[PDB]
């Protein structure tokens, strides 16, 4: 589909209006995942631009998006500061805007939510390299690829859409994206992929190893229950026409004896692999993936560790917070596994 | 003539009903967005209206706005209800003899008030077994009908139940715009209070131990419908977190998975216990509700028609939070029709 990216470039006051709502919400409220600011979002998301506002909603009801990047954001690199050596120090007062610009444009797609098992149970996110973790295969990675994947895969509560915020990319560091064509994997795969065939395990980003020590043993009964023993799950759901997408490179398998199921995993991985497509985030850029049609994932590169290096913040977006309630501590908090 | 908003209780319900009374000032905004919308649009529900229609939205009160924002979020809502918009009955003319001659251009502009109020809560669906698929429904009395099980009733009572029941695909709210009433008769309201009713029987009821079959009312998709008569699948009646279950249930169409003695006996104390709980909501000219579908059942009490153009009449719809999850059951990505293909 030759609009499955749509792509929006803010004029100057629209890029002006954007950063003076944001700034508004910086002004009235703590943080961009604040419940009072979280509660009013989505009226709030109402004031943006008009014409921004009218792409966002046909990206919204296109059933075969890839994702929506909006170009062009206000961001005062001077004033930002540098970017943080973790995300534990990604908080930071300079870059808060750019956390209540995110969850704006989020509001139009739907609700915010974070998970309890990634980054303490922050709903805005970052993904910033970090020394130590080159060869990981989490989002704060440099030197090995991210590994395409649908965002949570393993979940049933896994996101609608994901939002990144390029605060800076310097070098131009791709985001990875792909799509499935059925037509182009034969009627026969996808018949297979639509079958409860596969295993899905969390990502390693879901780990205590990257949370806080502090953090509850029980937040990640969960997420070990679904490492271990993994619930038979299709790859494929919906319409044969526009079947949505579940799959994670790195942590799906075929069930133990399913040979048939295996050989069609086989052929998609090596089907999305080579269609996998490059979208560079500049400064002041948002993307939202629709998360129920692309695998993404991240190019390699090289980074500086001087505080001059590739900065995102990161947002997951529900079509519907209700479905999730039994995940979460009440009505309004938006951490799945809370519950 | 002034706006306010507020929580009005039923029973332990402390957020039943979010009540609000638009101002004046708000009537006139948001009749002139309808009227603009009437002018530029072929339909409430044509594909170039609903496309758009979410941003539209945006354009009614803000005051309004932020209390419907509210309401979407209360997972133990009942009903919203929006008292005060204008309806010039002069100009709209006699209430129609049937849904069939209903589509009126006097009636279009609270078709596209209905439509901008219910795209603040999601996306507008409508059913191709119920008003030959139209988003935008009417709800009045049909003469020959009078002792119907459907929306056309008056002097029987319209059973209880979740809307469309059945279905997977079943609506989060069903929305109401009143365009005259003036016998002030009542759509009715249930919802489970947990606090009412054993706790062995509120486990029972999250079992999925009852079959839901569909109304007459209701291929790969009708291939589905003849198989939820024949073969229905084994369903729970509540589902979610135990503080804040969804309700699903027909007091006419569900029963009991065969043999589940204590099944039957834990939907007949539900029967028993939504019937007891039963209260009514009426709508003026003017007042839309929007009855949370996960929470409430709904039905209707007898009353009198006359059949001469002065009889109560609504516009209906149904609202969806989640469009993508029905793909598999509409024609293509924006047709609005459950069960279309």
């Amino acid at each position: 589909h030759m609009t499955a990216i749509r792509e929006i470039r803010l004029s100057e006051p629209e890029s002006a209006q954007a950063a003076l709502l944001a700034l508004e919400c910086a002004q009235r409220y703590a943080e961009p995942d604040s419940a009072d600011f979280l509660a009013d979002a989505a009226v709030l998301a109402h004031d943006l631009p008009r014409a921004v506002r009218r792409e966002v909603e046909r990206a919204r009801l296109d059933d075969r998006l890839h994702a929506l990047v909006v170009r062009g954001n206000d961001v005062d690199q001077d004033a930002l500061g540098p970017t943080p050596p973790h995300w534990r120090q990604a908080r930071t007062a300079a870059s808060r805007r750019y956390g209540f610009l995110l969850v704006l444009y989020a509001s139009l797609l739907g609700d915010v939510v974070g998970w309890a098992t990634q980054q303490d149970g922050r709903v805005v996110t970052d993904v910033l390299p970090i020394e130590g973790q080159e060869d990981s295969l989490v989002s704060s990675s440099s030197s090995v690829e991210l590994g395409w994947h649908t965002e949570d895969a393993f979940s049933p509560y896994r996101a609608d859409y994901v939002g990144l915020f390029s605060l800076r990319n310097p070098d131009s560091v791709a985001t990875t994206v792909a799509g499935l064509d059925p037509d182009l994997v034969g009627p026969a795969v996808v018949d297979v992929l639509f079958g409860e065939r596969f295993h899905i395990r969390p990502d390693n980003s879901h780990l205590p190893t990257h949370n806080s020590g502090g953090r509850l043993s029980d937040y990640f009964a969960g997420i070990v229950e679904a490492v271990e023993n993994p619930r038979a799950v299709s790859i494929l759901r919906g319409h044969r026409d526009a079947p949505q997408l579940c799959v994670d490179s790195d942590f799906t398998t075929a069930v133990d004896g399913d040979a048939e199921a295996a050989g069609a995993l086989d052929t998609l991985i090596k089907h999305l692999g080579g269609a996998l497509y490059e979208v560079v985030l500049g400064p002041g850029d948002v993307a939202f993936l629709d998360n129920r049609n692309v695998v993404h994932g991240r190019r390699p590169f090289r980074a500086r560790f001087d505080g001059t290096d590739r900065w995102l913040k990161r947002i997951n977006v529900t079509a519907d917070l209700r479905k999730s309630r039994a995940a979460r501590r009440d009505a309004q908090a938006r951490v799945l596994g809370e519950a």
